[PDB]
């Protein structure tokens, strides 16, 4: 992400841009002039602290033209956990947002490669009726980024059928450690959570209440990246890691299984009822401001 | 890219690597316990000092070992035009390499999402008798990256048809400017050049001497970012930006042939004689391993 290069941004839709974010008061003026009418930002606060941008400033001067409303809704960089759980309650504020101010809508993160383009796909699927895949092919052939399709699955699924958690255990056997924790899993990869020393098993234990899914996750060592080879393990993936993972799995028998798995493939077709039903959780969903 | 996670890196072929920096010497290790007999690296000194990365202890540490090999073969970063000179001589060093030495081959830059991924794929096109798209295909299957299919096509064509370089023109109306500058072309988004004003006209005037391509440029005016609307533009392009273009076109020769429409396509068309001919050449454009 070349950050000196200014405010960069794509036309997916005459109504609908995926971009990066905002770097002064001024970008918002060059916003208005190409008919944006909502700031829909996505970055934390540490987000835009790493690059200097006052975000309150950006803030005040669009609060300034009522022709121009800025909106944040966080969601954890680096963090497919977090995103796959923040999706639901962020479309819906997206969906108000665009109904109340129309025009263009200005999605951004801080990169506009990963949080950014996932909620716009997944405004489009949801809301613009789109086909997942369909949608997707129309992004990527407007700007090169990395949107988490998994996350936005997962989402569809956790929406229709409902958040069903297991107590999940990860072991690793010591050999003399001082320290071990975790990062990824569901606190994301700029985050890690120790362990704890079993007195009876001498082993590094770990318990975490997790949704249905798989869940990557690596530990942390004295202070050395490594995967557990004991434990199940998977790659080296797209981004060229090799990570250990985690499976949650209810059960694909039930009814609330079978459309989990149904909703699980590469394009997922979406029932009729399935779609009227994601429509009313998104008008459940509270308004900006 | 995230340094902090340590080397990443895809199989692509089983004896075909395209992965980030090593980090630490005992990443040298990492290589050797999957077969890796050539560590090829593409970075330059400022990509490694920005990441605080020592190069000599991982030079030195590689050096004391017989079965896998170190070699430093520059490219810059954030060049597009760059790696589309520097291809035919790194490919050719990396050709020579893994002929000597088999086993495993380690590309890599500093992310292992421009150059790696793009020299592996020229790589793979230009001596394993890959299609350009098809050997594209499969990278992409393996590794999220960004590699410059402009790039390895443009390349292809100055080594086949030769490098030409045409007098471009770049003009921009003054109103009241004082400094204009033009980054892009062929010198990377992190270089500007400076325009010189004309007395008589009241046109910023910029001339440049460039080979066949389509380059995109950007004006910068007392500071300020902007594509001129009185020249052609395109975008916001793949990245989310909006350029002016500059267009140059060979003069038509009476040794054409076909190669013209052949090579100029998505999927470049390559007769065998001229892989041939093209691997025999790359060869003579091989650097010293140092």
């Amino acid at each position: 992400y070349r950050h000196e290069l200014g405010m960069n941004y794509n036309f997916i839709r005459p109504d609908l841009i995926v971009g990066s974010c905002l770097q002064t008061p001024e970008d918002v003026d060059k916003l208005r002039k190409i008919g944006v009418k909502t700031i829909f930002c996505l970055q934390q606060d540490p987000d835009l602290e790493y690059f200097g941008v006052d975000i309150s400033s950006i803030q005040a001067y669009a609060k300034k033209y009522s022709d121009i409303q800025h909106i944040r809704c966080e969601i954890r960089d680096f963090d497919a956990f977090d995103l796959r759980m923040r999706l639901p309650a962020v479309v819906g504020t997206l969906y108000k947002a665009v109904k109340r101010n129309g025009g263009v809508t200005y999605v951004h993160s801080t990169a506009g490669m990963g949080r950014a383009p996932a909620v716009a796909l997944t405004y489009m699927f949801w809301v613009q009726g789109y086909k997942l895949m369909e949608a997707h092919k129309l992004l990527m052939s407007k700007r090169s980024c990395f949107p988490k399709l998994d996350a936005i699955r997962n989402a569809t699924i956790d929406i229709l059928t409902g958040l069903k958690r297991k107590t999940v255990t990860l072991t690793l056997k010591d050999k003399g450690f001082s320290r071990v924790e975790i990062s990824g899993l569901d606190i994301g990869w700029g985050q890690r959570i120790p362990l704890t020393l079993g007195k009876g098993t001498g082993f590094w234990i770990l318990k975490r209440e997790l949704p249905e899914g798989q869940f990557e996750y690596k530990y942390i060592i004295d202070g050395e990246w490594t995967h557990n080879e004991a434990e199940p393990f998977i790659g080296p993936n797209k981004d060229g890691h090799t990570n250990n993972y985690a499976k949650v799995v209810d059960d694909p028998t039930s009814v609330d299984g079978t459309t989990r798995e149904r909703l699980s493939s590469e394009d997922p077709e979406l029932l009729e009822e399935e779609r009227s039903k994601l429509i009313q959780f998104l008008e459940t969903c509270s308004e900006a401001e």
